[PDB]
């Protein structure tokens, strides 16, 4: 069973991402967070995992200026399934999204 969807919309927070991956006893969003819903700028030691695709590094890059949305799937990642749901809508959006799972699946859908 191997499922890693992560959707952000506008660097929106609400996970436990603010810690780390291993555990989160810190907060901060100030830093940046890949698909791993995990800081490195806490610890960045056991924190920053690259048992995940590279993409995730692009992630930070891609929801540091516009937005961007990938999902993937392989038995073969490592039986790594991570869930991160993040809502965010302001006067700016004129869709007003619920900000639900289902953006994830807008990849495509």
């Amino acid at each position: 069973m191997s499922e890693v969807n992560i959707v952000v919309n506008g660097r929106e927070a609400g996970s436990k991402s603010k810690g780390c991956a291993l555990c989160g006893a810190t907060w901060g969003d100030y830093h940046a967070d890949f698909l791993g819903e995990d800081l490195f700028f806490c610890c960045d030691i056991c924190a920053a995992e690259f048992m995940n695709m590279m993409d995730e590094a692009f992630k930070h890059t891609a929801r540091h200026n516009v937005d961007e949305l990938h999902i993937d799937g392989n038995y073969q990642l490592g039986r790594n399934v991570l869930l991160k749901n993040g809502e965010d809508r302001l006067r700016f959006y004129v869709k007003f999204g619920p900000g639900a799972v289902i953006k994830e699946f807008k990849i495509t859908d």
